[PDB]
């Protein structure tokens, strides 16, 4: 069984107690109110649900006797009981990898991690609740980018000159990872600290992506600013340019932004979010009402050095529909309709 | 990813070493002898199997700095290799929840737990091996009650006056948990200790259940006694009334009982149990041969304060079949036929 | 739920801290180049992939107060993110069992383990990368033997006279474990160490195996030698004879060999491996082009007492096709075509 059987137990010396067990406990009671234009469908999707995103993980580091880079590894399970889905999570569904890190050249990781692009798209630009629009939202064909991805080599640089830092990565695609395609992708991201600000830029290219009966080339570019100030204010703003190119000559473009404001004061943190996709342009013809936007408010309370309570409201107004290149409806995050969500939740880290 | 991604790891202080790892090791070597009236089907279902119900779990408590109630959480994986099923269980398949508790008002839990009704159906009734008949057995339409269920808020009262105790909960149904329905349920249970006896009462109502082309209403009532005596005798008895009501006017009723006698002597414990479903009445007319009954015997031996060995035999006589309100056979615990079972097993708690 | 509900938590004394957490970290970057005579399939199946075979497990032992044999238990999860498959593994997918052990007669284990034959087929044969041909390779009908299998009772003898050793087991088949068949199997294996050499023999018989419209009986025999010398040289050689017999009278026979050479020198270990399946004989007529071959080379580096690095190249030349007794293509490990593979990897034991 496996590349080297269980011969690891028979020949190597067990490095006893060289692990940390960790977990994030996270529950969110969330009520959803849909306006899909169908009353029956509105009642199924909408309602109260308990979105339990708790998870257990294991991680550790080892200094190999005869290797300069330090070995690192991680196995993090998925959400134990998310909303809209069944119970029980596997080990290895979130960030799971081995890797090396030397003070001389930064960090390398092989396995299942976030692409340099998505890492910025996810945080800060997706919080709180902007993900339906800015994360996996959109109308562009092909693969706008990957999120958390397996079969990935990712290199994380150290803080160069105490201001600059780099992340770059390449990997196989979703279909390639199952032996049923040859899609691949690559991407890189940059960060520069200019005082209390931080500037960000990132790129990602996806290739040989089969969808809607075509092969796709996807290119996505991103710029953003982030600020933290001592009076308590933090902000973030981001602009995102999405370009898709199909094998039948069809070109596609769509852009999007995300911005968030927050005031931390003592034991409280107030926060407003807004993100939006602009109209999608296919073959140089703007498609009417292909945009999405979402507004969001949240009050958080630092109940413990290790935990927080929070309430949150948000309203998603999605596009009115899109047609695919195969002459059938193309799924978007708004296929299920506009909806509002009100929720309270807890998060705790041990 | 998620309501707050990995922002808990980057910003919150890791409460290091504040978790418990626990497990129940449980193996059951079980031979089954089926009498379904088909020699082939008898041979597939019947035979020797290893029912491995072992499980690993994680749990903990934390006193939040600025909150009086103590935080609680649990994540329990399911059976690692049960009979009739493939190997491997996810993390979070069993009781998995967050909650708070103060000794003045008991505990509240959010997540996936046992409903107050089913908990009594589970223990003391249903043991040993009475479950096929009393637990998920029956012929009534809709949902007589839920088992272990997600999207549940449940409050467990403290022991008032050291004699009275209460459990209550409400939650989402199976289809709602996937955004495909609007079913819900609620229930309550009461306990009173009168010396060596204990009285039990419980209710559960199920609403908006889609099945066999109808919407269903379910109502279930339960009463029971339990006795522990120093001489060594222990017993339990229970009566259960189930009322279902369909959207096309059809009414349905069925009742059941469960009783068990037990003799503990030193390191040994003998136990004989009986459970039965009585004929189902649809539209106030008894349906012939819709009953089920089971007899069961078991010898247990306390090999360690932390483990037990046990032998057990049981014979199940199931109902012979009934059609649902859609004119198709309604699945029951006897769809696979009658069967007797002989088994040995171990249980261990770390 | 289950054979005894959650009554183990309610009555038994938690044997706190009698659990060990263990894991094997294993990542392999593997490039594949397929030449199946189909270009689209060559590129889907072929390419670079990251085969993460890491795994977490738990094991422990307990001395029961009122039992002389020591109780042992194990729950080992599966590969967290293997190549050609999705992410996330269950708890209990690798070796998972309960058992007892006394120094007088060895150990007995109930659950999920390797059959005495496969353990030898697995290690030392099949390494490095000979498994496609020697492990699950072959063209014989029915089931030559089981891999890691559930519903198994297995006995491992002590080291008799410091030279002799025996392993034997019996269990249920793949279909029987799901209530859909009555297949079973049994097998035994013996080892004798003569100085720097070691002699190996094993047998396994499988019965009531349903496939290709017939029921099958399988008989598989194996002999092998292993050598370790102070010079640094080690080798292994194995011959395998497989006999299958169908319910329509059709007989089939096929044999195979596996061989490996290794030179350990300081912190490096070189290794050449070869394994092959010979032409398949059905009804005493050798079938043309049913043989399989694989050559493999490997460089290993003991990077730490607890880990190794390795590079590996290997060439797989498979059979040209075979028809089953149902007059349809019979799946073999070469159905997807020939492929060569170049790979690097790390393995770590904590
Ligand atoms: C990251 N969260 C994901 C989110 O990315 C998204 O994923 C969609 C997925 O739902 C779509 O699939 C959905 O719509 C299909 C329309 N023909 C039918 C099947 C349905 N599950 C996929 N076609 C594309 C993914 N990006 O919706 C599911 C989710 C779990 O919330
Ligand atoms: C630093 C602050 C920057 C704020 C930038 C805000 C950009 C706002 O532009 C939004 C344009 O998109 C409008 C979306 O229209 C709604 C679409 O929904 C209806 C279906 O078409
Ligand atoms: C314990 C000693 C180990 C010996 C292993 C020897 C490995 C090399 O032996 C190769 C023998 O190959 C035989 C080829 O058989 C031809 C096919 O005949 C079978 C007809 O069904
Ligand atoms: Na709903
Ligand atoms: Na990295
Ligand atoms: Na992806
Ligand atoms: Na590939
Ligand atoms: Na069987
Ligand atoms: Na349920
Ligand atoms: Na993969
Ligand atoms: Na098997």
């Amino acid at each position: 069984d496996g590349a080297n059987s269980d011969a690891a137990k028979e020949y190597l010396t067990k490095d006893s107690f060289s692990y940390e067990v960790y977990g994030i406990i996270a529950m969110q009671a969330a009520y959803r109110d849909y306006d899909s234009g169908d009353a029956k469908q509105d009642d199924n999707l909408g309602g109260m649900q308990l979105n339990n995103e708790s998870r257990i993980g294991f991680r550790g580091k080892k200094q190999f006797a005869n290797f300069e880079p330090t070995f690192i590894w991680q196995i993090e399970g998925g959400y134990v009981d998310p909303s809209f889905g069944g119970e029980g999570a596997g080990l290895g569904e979130r960030d799971t990898f081995v890797g090396f890190e030397s003070a001389s050249w930064g960090q390398v990781r092989l396995g299942r991690v976030l692409t340099p692009m998505y890492e910025l798209v996810d945080w800060p630009a997706s919080n709180p609740g902007l993900g339906d629009v800015y994360d996996w939202g959109g109308a562009i064909g092909g693969a706008k980018y990957q999120d958390r991805q397996s079969n990935t080599i990712r290199w994380d640089s150290p803080m160069y000159a105490d201001k600059f830092s780099i992340d770059a990565a390449v990997g196989a695609g979703d279909k390639a990872g199952l032996g049923a395609g040859d899609d691949y992708w690559g991407g890189i991201a940059a960060h520069y600290k200019l005082g209390p600000l931080q500037l960000d830029a990132a790129y990602e290219g996806n290739r040989n992506i089969e969808a809607e009966g075509q092969t796709w080339e996807n290119n996505t570019y991103l710029v953003g600013v982030q600020g933290w100030f001592e009076n308590g204010i933090s902000f973030f703003a981001q602009y995102k340019y999405m370009e898709a190119d199909a094998s039948n000559g069809v070109n596609e473009k769509q852009d999007a932004m995300s911005a968030g404001l927050m005031y931390t004061t003592g034991d409280w943190q107030y926060k407003l979010g807004y993100a939006a996709n602009f109209d999608l342009e296919r073959d140089g013809k703007t498609l009417s009402n292909t945009s999405d936007d979402v507004v969001s408010a949240q009050i958080m309370y630092f109940v413990d050095p290790s935990a927080v309570l929070y309430a949150r409201a948000r309203m998603n107004d999605f596009n009115e529909g899109l047609d695919g290149l195969d002459d059938a409806a193309r799924w978007t995050s708004g296929t299920n309709g506009d909806y509002n969500e009100y929720s309270v939740g807890v998060e705790y880290y041990f």
